[PDB]
């Protein structure tokens, strides 16, 4: 069954070399994905350790992530919030 985390635990993984996020009530360990993120360098890094649903939904300027990107995000799932 999926592990359950709190936002406080997610916040301990807040750096480029140890980056977890909470998106839509789910927790993801995105550390391996960090260097592969497309777009302007370092946009995902500001959200390591955070609840990041709005940034996920809008890319911070008003475009959603694609269905392809949503499949890629799900691979890094580690639990629920
Ligand atoms: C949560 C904070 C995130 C922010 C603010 C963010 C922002 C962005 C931006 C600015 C771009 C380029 C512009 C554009 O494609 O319209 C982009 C593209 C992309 N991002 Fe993110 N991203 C985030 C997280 C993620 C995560 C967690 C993944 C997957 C593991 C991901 C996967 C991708 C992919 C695959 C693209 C290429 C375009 C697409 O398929 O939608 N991003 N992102």
């Amino acid at each position: 069954t999926l592990p359950v985390f709190t936002l406080e635990q997610v916040a301990e993984h807040h750096s480029p070399d140890d980056c977890w996020m909470a998106i839509h009530g789910k927790v993801y360990d995105l550390t391996p994905y960090v260097p592969n993120h497309p777009g302007p360098a370092g946009m995902m890094l500001v959200w390591c350790g955070q609840e990041s649903t709005e940034a996920w939904e809008t890319k911070s300027y008003g475009e959603p992530h694609s269905s392809l990107a949503a499949r890629l995000l799900q691979r890094y799932l580690i639990g629920t919030l």
